[PDB]
């Protein structure tokens, strides 16, 4: 029993999606722009696809359409999820850390994108 498509209700948005074999972080502002998701194509996510919250709660997606709490991150694990989505297109940082904190990607990729 559960009443919408969404990933945790303890995952506190926004939220960091880095699908399996891919590598472009799915920055998610907020609840919305998961049930953008299914709204729009009812496919992908593999049991495997790694979620990441502001507060670095890893989840991981199950056969069972839920995802499970897949430990806390360290401040370098996020950079670890973003080094795909740089990698993958060519960025590597521009002052501090690469990222501060997930606030600050979801930041950084708006502005990146094309």
């Amino acid at each position: 029993m559960g009443a919408g498509q969404t990933p945790h209700p303890q995952l506190i948005w926004p939220a960091l999606l880095k699908q399996q074999g891919c590598n472009e972080l799915l920055p998610l502002r907020t609840n919305d722009d998961w049930q953008r998701f299914c709204a729009d194509s009812k496919h992908l996510l593999q049991y495997g696809d790694k979620l990441v919250d502001s507060n670095f709660h890893c989840f991981v997606l199950e056969e069972d359409a839920h995802w499970h709490p897949a430990a806390p991150l360290p401040p370098e694990g996020l950079n670890d999820l973003i080094r795909a989505h740089c990698a993958t297109l060519g960025h590597c940082c521009t002052s501090k850390m690469h990222l501060h904190s997930v606030m600050d990607a979801i930041d950084f990729l708006n502005a990146l994108e094309g």
